[PDB]
């Protein structure tokens, strides 16, 4: 491998009420051709339907790109939660890329 490919944030605190939030993805190392990444959203005690929308993607690459962002959706409501916590996670990256630290994203969510 002479790519690496990793979560830049790899942390991420949001209010409740913030609507969508992007999340960010980079690449390092060889620039020079197309690479790509999968991610998906899980659950920690935040959960997906309550807390946020699951989402799984494909982040695409260019040559000469290297980064993608992509959005989240916060759920609000009018219940008074804790700081509750979900995780994104990178998988499936192209030929010749390999994961790095950190390669799970963090979400913490804070109630308003
Ligand atoms: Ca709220
Ligand atoms: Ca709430």
């Amino acid at each position: 491998e002479f790519i690496r490919m990793y979560f830049e944030p790899g942390h991420y605190t949001v209010m409740e009420n913030c609507g969508e939030f992007e999340v960010r993805v980079v690449r390092r190392g060889d620039i020079s051709t197309y690479a790509s990444v999968e991610y998906e959203t899980q659950d920690g005690t935040a959960s997906a339907g309550t807390d946020f929308v699951g989402r799984k993607g494909l982040l695409s690459f260019p040559p000469g790109v290297d980064e993608q962002r992509f959005r989240i959706e916060v759920i609000d409501d009018d219940v008074f939660e804790e700081d509750e916590c979900f995780y994104i996670r990178l998988f499936n990256p192209s030929e010749g890329v390999k994961l790095a630290v950190p390669m799970i994203a963090t979400v913490m969510i804070l109630d308003d």
